[PDB]
């Protein structure tokens, strides 16, 4: 009777459940059961192992394309949201963006104290930075690491990795680096857990989990220099059990009255263009947040065209690597 929804856990889920779910949920006097995931090829099984459990899965906007091609996702309604609302792209027919966020450089502050890796190159220099490092278990921002390591400009990571000579020099890149590699992490709490532990001496992940680790004490810093600007949202599993009751749920919790409460204590941007007059968040705020300005000046955005072509190499390639 519950409508499922799913996200990766941790503080990320914990700040939608509280700031989005709970609140849309008490004004649709509707009930809602959560699950948490790392992937949408899980959704995919679900689809077909012939029987969906889940009916709104949080995914990426990079993974949308490969979703949508697998036959795991529903086409929502034409006027869910209004699109002028939502960055140009952010909303496709079967996906609606709730926030943007950064895969960034975090150094240990014991490792390096203030002169830790501030670029790519610098976190695939080894020698200049001699430590510890983590990188996600699957490629998203991990390819493109490699190609900015190389010395591709932030506005041609896509063009040189549009090559099949660029695509083998990226994991040739990674290979060399794979040997100081100490963990992949597989979600975000682990790489929160990682940081707060000092278990690692530099890690690539996403900044909310960064921000949350540095909260709770942990002796990091990081920045947003050569970051990959990501757009994570909402999906419907194509047989969702309680499909239009997950549409009207999904309607609901995309509006600028929950979207402006996102991010009070994680550290996230809501993508709903609206929720900032609503909120009007000082100026320290905005500094965390991946879409502000200053912040969006230093990093590039993913590519979900590069995705929906190249992401099957890329999940073997990056496996290959990692093994
Ligand atoms: N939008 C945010 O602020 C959260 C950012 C970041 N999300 C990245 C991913 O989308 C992650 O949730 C998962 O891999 C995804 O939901 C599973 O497919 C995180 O969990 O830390
Ligand atoms: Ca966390
Ligand atoms: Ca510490
Ligand atoms: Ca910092
Ligand atoms: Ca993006």
């Amino acid at each position: 009777m519950d409508v499922v929804i799913a996200s990766s856990g941790g503080g990320w889920q914990e700040a939608q459940d509280k700031a989005l779910w709970a609140p849309a949920a008490k004004a649709l006097n509707i009930t809602y059961t959560q699950d948490t995931f790392q992937n949408w090829a899980e959704a995919r099984a679900q689809v077909e192992s012939g029987s969906v459990t889940w009916d709104i899965i949080q995914i990426g906007i990079a993974d949308e394309p490969q979703a949508k091609a697998a036959g795991v996702l529903e086409k929502l309604d034409p006027d869910i949201v209004n699109k002028a609302d939502f960055p140009p792209g952010s909303v496709t027919d079967s996906f609606v963006a709730n926030s943007n966020y950064s895969t960034l450089i975090a150094w240990n502050k014991k490792t390096y104290g203030d002169n830790g890796p501030k670029s790519m190159a610098d976190f695939f220099d080894v020698k200049k930075f001699p430590g510890k490092r983590a990188l996600w278990n699957q490629p998203i921002g991990m390819i493109e690491a490699a190609a900015l390591a190389l010395g591709t400009p932030r506005d041609k990571v896509y063009e040189f990795l549009s090559t099949e000579e660029g695509r083998k020099a990226a994991i040739a890149k990674l290979t060399e680096l794979a040997p100081s590699v100490s963990v992949w992490w597989e979600s975000g709490a682990q790489a929160a857990q990682l940081i707060k532990d000092g278990e690692v001496d530099m890690i690539i992940t996403w900044g909310g989990r960064v921000q949350g680790a540095i909260n709770d004490g942990a002796n990091f810093a990081y920045t947003f220099n050569d970051a990959q600007l990501g757009t994570d949202g909402y999906a419907i599993v194509k047989g969702a059990p309680h499909r239009d009751a997950a549409m009207r749920f999904l309607k609901e919790m995309s509006k600028a009255e929950y979207q402006k409460d996102l991010p009070n204590s994680f550290a996230t941007a809501p993508a709903n263009m609206k929720a900032y007059d609503l909120a009007k968040y000082t100026p320290e705020k905005m500094a965390t947040m991946a879409s502000a300005p200053e912040n969006v000046a230093v990093q590039y955005s993913v590519d979900p065209n590069f995705w929906a072509k190249h992401a099957k190499w890329a999940s073997e390639a990056y496996d290959n690597v990692r093994l």
